Order: C-alpha cells, then sequence, then structure tokens
C-alpha cells in the first residue's frame, strides 16, 4: 500500500497486528555490495530506532520474539496484541505502544543473511 496509515480514514489496513511476515528493518531492501550495505546501512540506521517508547514493554516484546523465534507466531501475538499494542503492519520486528511510542526492531537479533550481502549468488567483480 503507496503511505497507508489509515489517514483521513478509521481503520485501513487493520491497526492491529496480523501475522508477522515483516522484516527486521535498519537494512537495505536491497543491498548491493559492501559499500552499498554500509552506506545504506547508516542511512537507515538513522530512521530505525527513533526515540523508543517504553522499557516496561521490552520485555514482552524480547519474549515474543522468543517465541516467534521457535516459530510461534501465535505466542508473539498474544503478547504484543495482548497488552493493547498493536501495528498496521503485522511485523514482530515492530510494536506501538498506545503512549504514542513505536519500537522498530534491527535484523542483528533475529535475522544474519544480511550481513554478507555480496555472496557468490551473483556477486563477483564489482569493476564496473
Amino acid at each position: 500500500s503507496l503511505n497507508e496509515n489509515s489517514e483521513g480514514t478509521g481503520v485501513a489496513l487493520g491497526r492491529n497486528q496480523p501475522l508477522k511476515k515483516e522484516k527486521p528493518k535498519w537494512k537495505s531492501d536491497y543491498p548491493m555490495t559492501d559499500g552499498q550495505l554500509r552506506s545504506k546501512r547508516d542511512e537507515f540506521w538513522d530512521t530505525a530506532p527513533a526515540f523508543e517508547g517504553r522499557k516496561e514493554i521490552w520485555d514482552a516484546l524480547k519474549a515474543a520474539a522468543h517465541a516467534f523465534e521457535s516459530n510461534d507466531h501465535e505466542l508473539a501475538q498474544a503478547i504484543i496484541d495482548g497488552a493493547n499494542i498493536t501495528l498496521p503492519h503485522g511485523a514482530l520486528t515492530e510494536c506501538y505502544d498506545e503512549l504514542g511510542n513505536r519500537y522498530q526492531l534491527p535484523v542483528y537479533c533475529l535475522a544474519p543473511p544480511i550481513n554478507m550481502i555480496e555472496e557468490k549468488s551473483d556477486i563477483e567483480t564489482l569493476d564496473i
């Protein structure tokens, strides 16, 4: 959806959190080489954690990550949405708290494929 946060309309995507298919955010959506990775990494990094929200809720977020890591999607839903906290996204790597807070979770705690990037799946020699 092109920039849809249910603005001008009461609920659109669904402000409550569906299945957590979303990826951890802070890195390049299309990382190319080391330079591309590192440069865009920092760029997106700037926009990732922002201010934070609630260390009190953090406990639930990491516990949900625990279940979700163990393939327990339902557990993490019952935790996040179980509090009051919700998402129009549907991520375990994101949570929006009732106080107007948002948490954005980097891949370093879930998925490390976006660390090397330039494997021999395509990259060989970036000379041009």
